[PDB]
This record gives C-alpha cells, structure tokens and sequence, in this order.
C-alpha cells in the first residue's frame, strides 16, 4: 500500500528569502493523482517572480518548481493509463481531454483544475505536503523542488523511457514555449523574416523554431551582447543591441527589413518592448507574438492604426501545445535530433545548491541550470 | 480631343466650414489617368474627420469624397483596359498589381501612388482641379464630391454596366469594409459566436458578413436602441445596450456567452470600446477586429495577459479586398442578391444638399444617405 513518504524538498517559507532545504512528508496519491519521483529539475523566472513576493497571487509556505522529469512512484484510485515505473514530465498546463478547451483545436488551456491549482492545492482542495507540522502548498500543479511530488493525473506526460531526464526536464516550460510560439502560434512559413527580442532560453527556443520552420532572416535583439554568440549558433542571421542606436528599436528593424519583419517575438516580459515588437512588424501582414509574461498591472499599448493597417497581435502559453499529447512528441523530436535541448544547459548543480541556480539566473550569466535531485 | 470641363463640385475651402457648391474646372486626363462622371456619392466619417480640421494630414482647399459610382468620361494616353462609357467605382485603395503589396496575397495595401495621393495630387505631382483661379486638392485619390473627377488608372474598378449607381456607390467604403472584416479578416467559421460593437452601416455590414459566414449567434451592441430593429433584420440574434448594465460591457458579453465571443468587431472608432471588444473575446481562441480607420492620436491598451491567454487583436481598413479585382465581384454579389446594399439607404438628397448628409450622419438619424449629383 502507498505510504507517506519522508523526503527532502526546497521549501519557500516566505517571500524574499532563500529556499530552505527541509525534510518533509509527502502523502500518498488520492483518487486520480500521481506521485512522482523527481530526478531532475530546473529554475525559471516564474519561480523567482513568485519567490520574490512580487507576484500578487503568490502564497506561502510553498514548494516551487515547474520544470522537472521523473518516474512514477505510485498512482491513486482510478488511474489506469499510468503506473509505477513510467517515465514522465509533470505539466503546469494539463490536458483532461474532455473540457471545452481540450476539445477545441485552437487552444491548449485546459480549465479542469485551474482554480485549485491557482490556490496551490490538488483537485480535491487539499495539499499533499507537510513540514514541521505545517501544510505546505503546491505550485503550478507540479512542485518539482522535491524528491517526490504529487500531481493531478491529467498533469502528466508519459515519455520515451530512454530519454535523459537531466535534459528533458527543460521541455517542461521554456524550450517548448519558444519552439511552439514559432510553429504553433505564429505558424511562420518558409522564407519568413523574423525578429526575436530577448535572447535567453525562451528567445533561443523561438530562434530554433524559426529555423525548423525555414525562416530566411532571423534577427536577434538583446541589450546584452554576450548573448549574441549562442543566438547565432541557434540560427540567428544577425543580432543587434538597442543600446547601439539612438532611434527606437522598431525604427531600426523597419529600416533593416525595408518595411518591418513578417513575425516578431517578445521573449522578455517588458511592455515597452512588446509595443516595439508589434510596431517593428511589416505593414499589411506583420504578426507579433508576446511570449514573455509582464508584471501584474502593466499594460501594453499602441495606436489602433497599427492593427488597422495590417498588423496582428498574439500571445502564447506554453507554446500552444496540448500538453499530454504533445510533450511526448517533443521528447521524441529531441531524441531524433529534430530539436535541441542539451545546448540550453549552461550549468549543473546538486539539489542542496538550488539557491545558486536562482542567483545565476539573476546575474544573466546562464541560460538554463539543471538541478540534480 | 479631351477638353477642360467646367462643372460644379462641393469645395471645402477651409477646415470647420460647410462644403460650398462652386463652379470649377476639371483638366483632361494625362497619361494613365481616367476622368469620371460621378453619378452618385455618399459621405463617410473619414470625410467629416478631414473637414473638421482635426485630421493632422488635412489640407485645404480640397474636394472630398471617396464613396462614388460613375461612368468613364475619357481616358489619358496609355490607358487601354478602360474606355469612355465604362461603368466604374473609384478606389481610395488602388491596385497596380506590381508593387510589393499587390504581389503579396496577404494584403491589399498598394503603395504605388500613396505619396502623391496623401498630398492630394495625381501621380505626376499636380492637381486637375481649379476654382476661381486657385488650385484645389484631390482627396483619397477619388474626390467624388464633384460632377467630374480625375483619378489614377489604378484607382478604378470596372463594374457590371447594369448596376444601379445610386446604390453601389456605397460599396466604395463602409459596406465592403464591414463585410470583408467578417469574411476576410476574421474569416469566421460556421457556428461562430460573434459580437458587433456599433450598429451603423459598418456594423450592419459586419453582421451581414457573419450571417453569410454562418454564425450561430450575432450579438449587436449599441447605446442607441433605435438601431436594434435594422440590426436584427440584417441577422443579429440579440441586441444589447451597454447603458442597461452596471458592469463593463466585456463582462456582460462574457456572461451571456459562457466565456466570451469567438469573434468581436469594433465598428465605432472608440479606443475604450476597442479594448472592451478584445476582452469580450473567449479565452484561448477569441479574435477581435478593429473595423475601419479611426482618428489618430489615441492609443488602445490592455494587459498582455489577454493575448498570452489566447486572444488575438487585428484590424482592417477596407475589408481586405484587393480593390480592382474584388470590388467588381462585390457588385456582382449584390446583383445576385448574395449581399445587400439597398437596405443601407435610409435617405436620398440632391447635390446642393450635401451638407445635410453630414448633419444626418452626426445626428445618428441615418445609416447611409445617397447624394444624387
Ligand atoms: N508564455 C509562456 O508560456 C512563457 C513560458 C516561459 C517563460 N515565460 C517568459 O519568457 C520570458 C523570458 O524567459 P527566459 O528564461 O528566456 O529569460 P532570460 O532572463 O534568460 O532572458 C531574457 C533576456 O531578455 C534580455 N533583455 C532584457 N531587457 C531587454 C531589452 N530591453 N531589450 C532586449 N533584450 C532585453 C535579457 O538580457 C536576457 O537576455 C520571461 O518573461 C518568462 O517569464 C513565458
Ligand atoms: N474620425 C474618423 O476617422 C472616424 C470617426 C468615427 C468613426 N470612425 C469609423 O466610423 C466607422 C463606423 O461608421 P458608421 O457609418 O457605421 O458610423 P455610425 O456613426 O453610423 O455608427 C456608429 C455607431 O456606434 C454607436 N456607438 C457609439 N458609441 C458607442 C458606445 N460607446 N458603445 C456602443 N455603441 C456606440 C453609435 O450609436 C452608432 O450607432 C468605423 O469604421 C469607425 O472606425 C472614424
Ligand atoms: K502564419
Ligand atoms: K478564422
Ligand atoms: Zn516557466
Ligand atoms: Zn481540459
Ligand atoms: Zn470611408
Ligand atoms: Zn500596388
């Protein structure tokens, strides 16, 4: 019988402070839940945003983390598609396959468990984590900063048993988001002229997608020139630094492309750049995709003339991938070398050093850091 | 040979003043120009915008008007596809068929003569209008408020010679814009749930297009309930007045559609309503179209979360129709009764009462007023 598990986890007792390595208890999975042994995890800006306390919806104490790969340790009642030993990736965007969103080909935003998930709880309204006599909340329905986590059975992607978990955990968010922004949201055509604002992991993934799609010109934009080299390796035909020009960045791009780009992607989360990305698009057919998540309250703006004269403004969540059915396919594309993952890993750390992963992220010295549990 | 023509035209001597019927002189057409006898015309908010003096680009004196239908009186050298007697509709959006925009199937914004057209001149850099010894400017490459006008040969659509000119002159802007916003810009699918903000001529044309496309629900929105009857005649399944509700109109629409509409169209020119129209769209797949050119200056805004979670923002000025090739097809659709035009005409006036057409438009008493030259 499934017993309570005593293991290590990185707990955020309060905002603005380092994660605390603690000994916690993980309850067995209830009906339609899956307990996963996390093998590898990584840190994302979203985790840091919540940890800083700047996130209006952030609640503590909580076990953060939404990028992970592992093995099913046990399943609850009613679970038949998954079993102990299955190789999996936890998903913050689930796929129940029965709601109006899952049934609609135009979206991947399953709403089946969003309410409880937003509160850091399992679908039944409770948490499976406890530490020092306190209930600890879940995060983004995944909580990967633990040796063991429990997730809703619709938040699990079963993947290739041969996949290297110390690499594919990155497909949990960033890589899939950027890649999908190109092939799913923008659906750019061969020969397309593109501009990518922000050359971090997300921007590099967008570039990767543009390349797969057959883009002719891919202009990388970043205020940190140290990001240009890798952007080039991923496919950027050239890179520019907004700081090297007096004119607004959109005017520079328009001049370079004789009118503007066919597709632009904002991978920073800056509302001013999001406007710039839209205005950098070509009149008549340009399309700009917001990939970055801006801070609460901030608004994007532009003159309606921009839309009336042909430009389209879009956005994407997890690259538009129907999670449960698509993540396994993404793993397979990586295994077959259609897409890259290893090239995103710039650092490797042990679980006890998880806080250093956040630090490296602030310094802008890394792309992705994989934490070995 | 083609001689100078002495006729009457409604001249706008200065911003903020009524139009004046004056005796003017119209020069014969030069190379690649066409002189047209205008039979019927109509006024548009755009003409009024320029006339008010609010348009930063407006210059005087000028002969306004861009909605008309007439007969070719004569053609200049080099013109072979058109001849005296041809039934035509002048176009403010030309189609040279050779520029970057004409060659791209995703747009209809021909740029061949935009520079001179913006200055109220023919492609050769001069005007064909004079009045009392003064040069009078052209407008939107059409200047339909004259018994005779001269336009670039790429600004002419040759139509069915049996078409009633006192009706099809309306296809010169609004009707084509609204109809096209539905079938070209939005490309809504059968069964779609739509919302149309503004029930004037443009909004009615959008409704007409949604019905042609097979929409399951078409919710008309207007603060003037007197516009509801005709909206339902055109196909609206429901009509709502924002003033009847205490909460924001987007919240109202979301509630009556269990999440929001599949497509929304803003046909008012109000930036606040444009934002409402976007936010009224369904999460994951909603699309909002800003219909028609609005007044420059004000910006539209929203939180990027709206786009990241699936909504798309678009716009259109002329409904996306490649002008020279499609306007004749629209006339044919009217002749075959696929689309309506007669139903838009609520008033008829003589040329010397042209100012009353402006008054009727601003009072909200009319949908479309046809002015007989
Ligand atoms: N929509 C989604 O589903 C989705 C998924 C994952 C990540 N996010 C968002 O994507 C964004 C990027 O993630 P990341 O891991 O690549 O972050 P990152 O910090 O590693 O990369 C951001 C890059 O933007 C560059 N940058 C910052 N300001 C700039 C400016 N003004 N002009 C040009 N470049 C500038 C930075 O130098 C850095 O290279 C964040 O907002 C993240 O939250 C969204
Ligand atoms: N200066 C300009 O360029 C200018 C000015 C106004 C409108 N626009 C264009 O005019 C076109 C509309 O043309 P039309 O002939 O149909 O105009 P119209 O004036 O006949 O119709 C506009 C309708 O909007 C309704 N309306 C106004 N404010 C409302 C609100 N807050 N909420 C809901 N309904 C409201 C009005 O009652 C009217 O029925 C649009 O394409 C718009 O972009 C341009
Ligand atoms: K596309
Ligand atoms: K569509
Ligand atoms: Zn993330
Ligand atoms: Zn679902
Ligand atoms: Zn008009
Ligand atoms: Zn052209």
């Amino acid at each position: 019988a499934n017993e309570v598990i005593k293991c290590k986890a990185a707990v955020a007792w309060e905002a603005g402070k380092p994660l605390s390595i603690e000994e916690i208890e993980v309850a067995p999975p209830k009906a339609h839940e899956v307990r996963i042994k996390i093998i590898a995890t990584a840190v994302c800006h979203t985790d840091a945003y919540t940890l800083s306390g700047a996130d209006p919806e952030g609640c503590f104490p909580v076990i953060l983390g939404h990028l992970g790969a592992g093995i099913v340790e046990s399943v609850g009642e009613g679970v038949t598609k998954l079993k102990a030993g299955d190789t999996v990736i936890p998903l913050y965007i689930p796929q129940c396959g029965e709601c109006k969103f899952c049934l609609n080909p135009k979206t991947n935003l399953c709403q089946k468990i969003r309410v409880t998930q937003g509160k850091g709880l399992m679908p039944d309204g409770t948490s499976r984590f406890t530490c020092k006599g306190k209930t600890i909340l879940h995060y983004m329905g995944t909580s990967t900063f633990s040796e063991y986590t429990v997730v809703a059975d619709i938040s699990v992607a079963k993947i290739d048993p041969l996949a290297p978990l110390d690499k594919v955990c990155l497909l949990g968010c960033g890589i899939s988001t950027g890649y999908g922004a190109a092939v799913n949201t923008a659906k750019l055509e061969p020969g397309s002229v593109c501009a990518v604002f922000g050359l971090g992991g997300v921007g590099l993934a967008v570039i990767m997608g543009c390349k797969v799609a057959g883009a002719s010109r891919i202009i990388g934009v970043d205020i940190n020139k140290d990001k240009f080299a890798r952007a080039k390796e991923f496919g950027a035909t050239e890179c520019i630094n907004p700081q090297d020009f007096s004119k607004p960045i959109q005017e520079v791009l328009i001049e370079m492309t004789d009118g503007g780009v066919d597709y632009s992607f904002e991978c920073i989360g800056n509302v001013k750049v999001m406007r710039a990305a839209l205005e950098a698009c070509h009149k008549g057919w340009g399309v700009s995709v917001v990939v970055g998540v801006a801070a609460s309250g901030e608004e994007i703006a532009t003159r309606p003339f921009q839309l009336v004269t042909g430009r389209t403004w879009k956005g994407t969540a997890f690259g538009g991938w129907k999670s449960v059915e698509s993540v396994p396919k993404l793993v397979s594309e990586y295994m077959s070398k259609k897409i890259k993952v290893d090239e995103f890993v710039t650092h490797n750390l042990s679980f006890d050093e998880i806080n250093k992963a956040f630090e490296l992220m602030h310094s802008g010295k890394s792309i992705r850091t994989v934490v070995k549990i």
